[PDB]
């Protein structure tokens, strides 16, 4: 199995959960918790300080359940656990969301790096779908990046092993229409990945209230109606994007973003398509 640690041991590393910006321990908030920079001698760690009492505890448990079962180079690594805390290997380059937006002065990702991240993220979703798991929250904030900008699929608090649910959970800007209806399907993860791919091409967030269109997925409709093209939306913060591979990534995202779930490709086909692109 895997390593288990006491609450008294982890209370120390965090410098007693000092919520402070590292620009002058709080490195950012994440969904139902908050991440703090922790240590274990010579290996830096990330501590998920979790903040419905019964369901927050079961989201902490499912994470440990899926992480113990699923180990891959394109998935984050859980080191320890336990008021609740979750301990991970610190990802030096944070989220794809923050790197796409150049948060805290980080330089823009090149097209070449964007392609490897997309292939990386597709391989991690493939491993999860092979092991009969549905992520349920595929988004760029959940794609973490290590020391070599290797994509790592994160957050499994909502993960599940064509079934319906009463309480609908996820990120609305990334959700498939059937997921918004209550359905649970691996095909909904493909749709969400289609939105991530568009964020990679455009460098635009999936939703921006002070923008028209508010939703990034709406640009698929603007392009098909020949109102605009993909070149109008390519991230301008790159010098190495070529139309052939950019139009090839868009074709994969467009296919993923089909309204009819059975008309969408499987993760193995998406994975196959991104490999043909390079
Ligand atoms: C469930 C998931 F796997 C848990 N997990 C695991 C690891 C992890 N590692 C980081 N590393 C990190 C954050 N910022 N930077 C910066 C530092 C400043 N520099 C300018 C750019 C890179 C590096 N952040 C995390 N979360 C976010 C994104 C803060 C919210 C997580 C995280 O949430």
């Amino acid at each position: 199995r895997f390593h288990s640690f006491s609450f008294y041991e982890l209370k120390n590393v965090t410098n007693n959960f000092d919520e402070r910006p590292i620009s002058v321990n709080k490195m950012g908030e994440g969904g139902f918790g908050v991440v703090y920079k922790g240590y274990v001698n010579n290996t830096t760690v990330a501590v998920k300080k979790l903040a419905t009492t019964e369901e927050l505890k079961q989201q902490f448990d499912q994470e440990i359940k899926v992480m113990a079962k699923c180990q891959h180079e394109n998935l984050v690594e859980l080191l320890g656990f336990s008021d609740l805390c979750l301990v991970y290997v610190y990802m030096p380059n944070g989220s794809l969301l923050d790197r796409l937006s150049c948060l805290d002065g980080t330089p823009p990702l090149s097209w070449h790096m964007r392609c490897k991240i997309a292939q990386g993220a597709a391989n991690g979703i493939n491993f999860l779908h092979e092991n009969h798991h549905i992520h349920r929250d595929i988004k760029s904030a959940n794609i973490l990046l290590d020391e070599a900008f290797t994509a790592k699929i994160s957050d499994f608090g909502l993960a599940r092993a064509t079934v319906m649910t009463s309480r609908i959970v996820g990120t609305t800007a990334y959700m498939a229409p059937e997921a918004l209806r209550g359905e649970i399907t691996p095909k909904s993860d493909i749709y969400s990945f289609g939105v991530v791919l568009l964020e990679i091409i455009t460098g635009l967030p999936a939703v921006d209230e002070h923008r028209e269109p508010q939703l990034l997925l709406d640009i698929k409709e603007e392009i098909e109606d020949e109102e605009k093209t993909i070149e109008d939306y390519i991230d301008k913060k790159m010098n190495d994007a070529d139309s052939t591979s950019v139009e090839a990534m868009y074709s994969v995202a467009s296919q993923c973003l089909h309204e009819k779930k059975n008309k969408r490709p499987d993760i193995k086909k998406v994975q196959q398509l991104l490999q043909e692109m390079t």
